[PDB]
């Protein structure tokens, strides 16, 4: 059985090659995700076919219930594995299954370096800095839904602030950041990444939330205790590390 897996462009986990090589099937990417299937597929010894999710989506479910992206692959079983930066999260559990996390996360503050703030408290209180998040995505949501105090607060003035606050894309944010006083709530993971090619910039305070990446399955999937295991082995020897520092060390 050669497994299809679902994946979806994001650097640095999923890129194409730059490369006019003749390269074909899974020849044709590269990223941290590549990387993992290389090893997962060494460890349990198993073929695949990397597919890119058709409407290059992660998975949400609509007003009928329907779901779309990654996720819907795996309900439909057009996929065996989806191998991408793919949040564990209660709602998707409840359609398919996911391995213990390849990563763990959260979302943190992107900030200028030699400034006194430390910290996501540190904002709140003050309206000299402008802080929010990209507009309608996973860490806005936190914010909106969140009954923590401070959050409470830094979401009220990110919504009433809303036209300004809040940024298209993460790209934008990042810009908004490097060019005027303002504080960008983002996933650790891409703090991480972004600090590491701009000196200029650095991560403020610890984790805000906490989350995990796993592999999806379809439910009952075989695969799933497997790939955690083969999972845990790589994180116990190290690999994990190495794997993390190849795609996201910088100059
Ligand atoms: C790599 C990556 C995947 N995803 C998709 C997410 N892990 C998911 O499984 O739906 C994501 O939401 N962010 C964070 C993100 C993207 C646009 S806004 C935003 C946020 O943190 O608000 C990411 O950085
Ligand atoms: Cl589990």
């Amino acid at each position: 059985r050669t497994l299809i897996v679902t994946t979806i462009l994001e650097e640095p986990y999923v890129m194409y090659r730059k490369s006019d090589k003749p390269l074909y099937g899974n020849d044709r990417f590269e990223g941290y995700c590549l990387d993992l299937l290389k090893e997962l597929s060494n460890i349990l010894g198993f073929l695949y076919d990397v597919k890119l999710v058709p409407d290059g989506k992660y998975g949400a479910q609509n007003d009928k219930g329907e779901w779309n992206g990654m996720v819907k692959e795996l309900i439909d079983h057009r996929a065996d594995l989806a191998v991408a930066p793919l949040t564990i999260t209660y709602v998707r559990e409840k359609v398919i299954d996911f391995s213990k996390p390849f990563m763990t996360l959260g979302i943190s503050i992107l900030y200028r370096k030699g400034t006194p703030i430390d910290s996501a408290d540190d904002l709140a209180k003050q309206t000299k800095i402008e802080y929010g998040a990209v507009r309608d995505g996973s860490t806005m949501t936190f914010f909106k839904k969140s009954k923590i105090s401070t959050y409470e607060k830094m979401w009220a003035f990110m919504s009433s602030r809303q036209q300004s606050a809040l940024v298209k894309n993460s790209d934008e944010g990042i810009q908004r950041v490097l060019t005027t006083d303002y504080a960008l709530l983002m996933e650790s993971t891409s703090i991480e990444y972004v600090t590491q090619r701009n000196c200029n910039l650095t991560q403020i305070g610890g984790l805000i939330d906490s989350k995990g990446y796993g592999v999806g399955t379809p439910i009952g999937s075989p695969y799933r205790d497997k790939i955690t295991i083969a999972i845990l082995q790589l994180q116990e020897e190290g690999k994990l590390h190495m794997m993390k520092e190849k795609w996201w060390r910088g100059n």
